């Protein structure tokens, strides 16, 4: 008496370790298989307050489920940094690491050593990096039939795919205009917006932004052209000193006389706005109830308590400098903007800020007739976003269908041949693992893996096509770039990358202690 | 609005199925997997009486666990049918069976159907069965040298394996003596009497039965040499009719003179028995108080209210007539045995019916310090019983150590060469798993499994030598045959037909629907 | 999924398995070594209905814990072993086991494999019995001397050894007189009786046996001096046939008739008896109001009800035969006694059989002042005649004190040298295991185990004294063979044997799985 | 397996629905008809 290790508390060594992370793993990438590819299909999630969420994204399907078990938290990690770094591409890497895992356990199964194992898929990973970079092509940030290629194969299988070409182009139109200076693309400066309405197809691009605003008065003028956009972030009120400061009254002639000083630098504030030359003003505080009739008869359009956020988006998309004195203001500070218009939309008021010329941010308006089924386009037009982003920053692209994990599978054998011992075991399963990806495919279109599997490796074989991939369609093995099944390199090399780092550590693994 | 299977049932389809299954049998042939071969280690199973159980035994362990999964349950009864057909070889046939699963998830996961897997190992099984007919080496029913190192091959690894030689000696003696006309081995005729005692050495054979019991009256012989035994099945009392009948007394006289013709009756049925010669008695019902001193008064040894199970044995070793009718006893039912003596083993008194001249019914009086010990003496003693007994009737043996799976594993796969398609796959499959005896030997041996099986292999290869195995103790592979490793042929067909039909069951369930 | 192994279970492997094990026998040895030799404590135990035991007895300690761990029950069966076969060296043979145990592991701590030290102790207990062979000296059965100091060294370090010398003549001569025609010595030939008293020192041996009856009528002498004794199991009342009988009366006049036929049948029976020459008579049956008073007329002391077990220890004692028909009975079935007497011992009256003059059964008549200090003397005299029988028996003694296991100790060192390979380490382990003899011995009598073991080891250098020990009183160094401190070689064979086939048993276990 | 109308729901329909409101209407009804005219009763609600 007594026990040296917490009473409470479950324990699972060496191959009983081994064999619940495997397992897990195995699991989660199963979840998720079904998904993959243009013959993929949906999930429905319904949480504990019945709240319900209807998709193809695997790194949303894996974050909605409330997974608990250890080692597959450790998988959906995989999931969420393909989401951060690429934003596409979370089910293949999941699924691939699955795989590896899966590939593994025959590997311990034959009493090969776990660091054996570690150390050939970090070999076969750091490879497989060298060989998708003479894989990949080269493409330039400008070639918009490229890059549309990029998020129309995104796009497929999704949902959103009858509306597949229109959704394409929109997007590579929102991309290309907010690219920055040093060619960097920032997804969040396209804003995303959400109304239900006719169908998929009403989707729009916006040169600009929305506002969940409306005019502060009436008498506001509802719509203006050309407009000049003045952004404030002071807020239009009486001036308060920051020093605590009280007015003593004692001839009741003042009275009136301090009451009357405070309308007047308060019909100043609005003269200064007015003599900007500003006829459309978005304040980030509260206006006076008196400035907005001083500003509403001065014709000046205003919105008052504006989010930062949008603040921030309508300097970018004008043009505009948001100032914090109304002293400061200045017409040089000024946004410009087309059509600036107070709307209802699906009997929301908003005010429309469009037709910016060289805008830095832009709004992607989607459209669909109910909640979910907008949620799925909007899911799907955040893959498309990240990998036309992708394809502008690196200027790498690989066919897709498989066809890169084949060459790529073909390649890590050869490579395999010259590595001596058991080692050798190991890359071999990586190899092999890869091919996961035209499996998945092939059997989600109700196809027979094996064979296709044989004709598309000898459509490699050889100085073969690297390109070459099944078409799930017409089940001919077809060279998938000319066809325009095209993926960023960025999706290939976190998927590969992450499977094998994370499942490198997992089988570095041989005790599982758990606590409660 | 009412569910139309039952509510209270979990069911698991397809995967699932598939999944749990395989794995319930990967686990039970785990648990087993290091009693195996001579360097095997035990396991201590309690109950929940507190009872135990200390074991190499692989069918032991299986029934001792009290498993409950019902994938589990079918493949315990691989090492139940190996138990009752053979006598030994259980863990063999249930670590086959769970390698046999094992392959075939690796086919199912690469979307093998599973009706194809199932054809593929029927066929490889029915190869097998052919290919062992050829190995197989014939030798006589009374080749004591022979039998010998069949059953010293079985008692190897297990406790008992200190005396061996010993044991398999006095073994193959209990054995070749109750073989029958027909050349058949009843091992019910081979008594097994467990007592406590100075070593595991002073097991010894008994050509005769020992009797749990002592003589019916003091003032017999406790010693009788050259002993003439006279076997009854009926009580030596006063016998009474069928028919309802009573005395009537009217005359006080008649009081005596009915008294006086009972115990005359029991003196005459005593004058029988002493005038066929008999010396010693064995009754299977009661003996009269009265008659047993007459027996005494004519120096005849008896015993009484024997068990039936004992009579029948007695007569099996001594050659009498169990009789069922005093009247009928002649010389002529008579048995011999060379001593009849009641005395002391172990602080308990037995009578030893022993040197009888043919027995057809012997005992091995196995000693050990403790009764755990003893018990797995027995247990050893029981498996090497078997094999004897299995190369007694079948006449055909095989080279042990793994020899005869490599042999069987490299022939399969040169007959999966010619087997085109998918089935191919299985037949492999099916040769590779064969390999886990070999590997599994090695690996409690501490060797390294992969590299013992390449050279037991090359060994094979060409031609090739099928008895090479691994000597686990010198690490050489060695011809097995030579070194006196060998088991019966029905181990090898046995172990191999019930893991092959008990794993194609299960392969073939796409559906677990599990009440409760 | 199901559980594949059932979910109730605990479950030990490989280091936890064996720590478990080790630490469990070790335990189970430690709580007995503080009761080792002269200088021995006792335990008191009480149950769970407040009942008392106390004493030094190893095996009665290990029974009377309620011990429920399972590896602790392994090696309670060597003392339950020790106890059967020998009747003494309980405790030596648990605390060798335990050392074994302890020794063990630390050769599995440097990583020894189990295997390699099991067949290590299995090759040292080996030779240990043929060395301890050649230690055994020879003795006659006859040789009343030596049979003393072997009972005396048996009371050594007992609540008993007091009255050490008186004591040990007493045992000498029971089991002197009990030995049978083979020359085998039957414990259950000396009955024990245990009565308070003035003192241990009235304890006494009685050639003849002691019956817990009265004689039936008051009317009968108390006392017979050579007694003519007649043994009947058979009623002394009318008797009744078999078959079912029954009077019929139509005559008034035959009522009596007929009573007074039945109670002529008494006094025919009772007059059969006289007739025999019997003056004393035993029953194990009832014996009829009327057959009490013509026996008591005749002068016939009689007992009725005897236990059948009081019949058969009279028959063995006095030499008569237990007759079924008074009818049969004759001068012949006579025994003979000295002396029998109806008298009170501890104010109960009971039959004395006594001053026989071949007794094959004899009565020690244990005495002492409570009842707790009258049962551990009881419990001495069962060790001193355990080993006075074994002595009998085998005619080899060794030396005690330790001497023997230091001299073993030091040749199975010697032996070891010759051992190649890693069983050399085993081998060494067992030869200092004994040494936890010799140094229990003296640590229990406040001795410096270190150095007494040095000068011990010492003396048996060269080829010095086989018989030194440590003599725990003087503190010197001495042969204890000279001092008459001497054992049965049984003692050793069966402790060294038990303790070596119970721990490699145990040392094989690599898996402990426990229900509930 | 689960229902698409709630479970914690009762239902009425056709016959059922029209036997149901014409039946606590009748009810209502018929409760206040005593008080009716000139020789109308009265009605004692405690609460
Ligand atoms: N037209 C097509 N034919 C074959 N495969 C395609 C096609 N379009 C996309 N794919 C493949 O589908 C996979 C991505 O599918 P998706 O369901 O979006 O999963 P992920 O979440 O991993 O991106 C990629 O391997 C891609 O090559
Ligand atoms: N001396 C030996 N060397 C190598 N292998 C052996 C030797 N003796 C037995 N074996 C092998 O051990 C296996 C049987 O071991 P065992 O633990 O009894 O399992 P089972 O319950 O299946 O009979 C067989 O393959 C047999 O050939
Ligand atoms: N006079 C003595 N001097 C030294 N050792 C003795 C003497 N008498 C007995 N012993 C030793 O005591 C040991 C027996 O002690 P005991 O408590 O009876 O244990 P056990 O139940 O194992 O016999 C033996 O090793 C014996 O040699
Ligand atoms: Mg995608
Ligand atoms: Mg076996
Ligand atoms: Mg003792």
């Amino acid at each position: 008496q007594p026990g040296v290790l917490p009473e409470n508390m479950k324990r699972y060594m060496g191959r009983d370790a081994q064999r619940m992370n495997i397992l897990a793993g195995r699991i989660i990438a199963e979840t998720v298989r079904s998904t993959l590819g243009p013959k993929g299909m949906d999930k429905m999630l319904v949480d504990d307050l019945g709240d319900v969420v209807v998709t193809n994204d695997g790194v949303t399907i894996l974050r909605e489920m409330s997974v608990e078990h250890p080692a597959a938290k450790m998988l959906i990690e995989v999931a969420k940094t393909q989401e951060k770094e690429v934003g596409d591409g979370t089910t293949t890497a999941v699924v691939v690491a699955g795989e590896l895992l899966r590939k593994a356990e025959e590997l311990l199964d034959q009493n090969v050593h776990p660091t054996i194992v570690v150390k050939g898929y970090q070999a076969a990973a750091q490879k497989a990096q060298e060989l998708l970079k003479t894989i990949a092509c080269e493409v330039g940030a400008q070639d918009k039939e490229i890059l549309t290629k990029i998020a129309m194969t995104s796009i497929t299988g999704k949902g959103a795919e009858k509306a597949k070409e229109k959704l394409a182009e929109i997007i590579v139109e929102a991309v290309s205009a907010v690219v920055d200076d040093e060619g960097k693309v920032d997804k969040d400066l396209i804003k995303i917006e959400k109304k239900s309405g006719a169908s998929i197809d009403d989707t729009e691009l916006i040169k600009g932004v929305l506002v969940d605003k409306e005019r502060v008065s009436a008498q506001m003028p509802k719509k203006v052209t050309d407009a000049k956009i003045a952004l404030l972030n002071c807020a239009i009120e009486i001036k308060e000193t920051e020093t605590d400061a009280e007015i003593r009254i004692t001839d009741p002639a003042k009275l009136m006389e301090f009451i009357e000083q405070e309308e007047k630098m308060l019909k100043d504030m609005v003269a200064e706005i007015k003599a900007s030359g500003a006829n459309v003003l978005f304040c980030q505080k509260g206006i006076d109830d008196l400035a907005q009739h001083y500003l509403a008869k001065e014709g000046i359009v205003a919105a008052r308590r504006v989010k930062k956020s949008d603040m921030e988006k309508l300097a970018k998309a004008t043009g505009a400098n948001v100032i914090a004195a109304i002293a400061a203001l200045s017409a040089q500070d000024l946004g410009d903007a087309g059509l600036v218009e107070e709307r209802k939309i699906s009997g929301d008021s908003m005010i429309f800020v469009e037709e910016c010329k060289h805008p830095k941010a832009v709004t992607m308006l989607i459209r669909g007739t109910t909640e979910h089924v907008i949620e799925e386009v909007a899911r799907a037009v955040d893959d498309a976003v990240g990998v036309v982003g992708c394809t502008i920053e690196d200027g790498r692209i690989v066919s897709g269908g498989g066809s890169t994990e084949v060459e790529l599978s073909m390649k890590l054998r050869e490579y395999a041949e010259g590595i001596s011992g058991r080692e050798q075991l190991a890359v071999r399963a990586f190899a092999d693992a890869l091919e996961v990806i035209p499996r998945t495919l092939a059997e989600n279109a109700g196809l027979d893996a094996i064979e296709i599997l044989v004709k598309v490796r000898a459509a490699h074989a050889s100085n073969g096509n690297k390109c070459a991939g099944l078409n799930v369609f017409t089940g001919a093995v077809e060279d998938m770039c000319e066809n325009g099944v095209v993926e960023p390199l960025r999706v290939k090399t976190q998927a590969i990358q992450s499977a094998a780092e994370s499942t490198e550590m997992l089988l570095r693994i041989d005790d599982v202690i758990a606590a409660e």
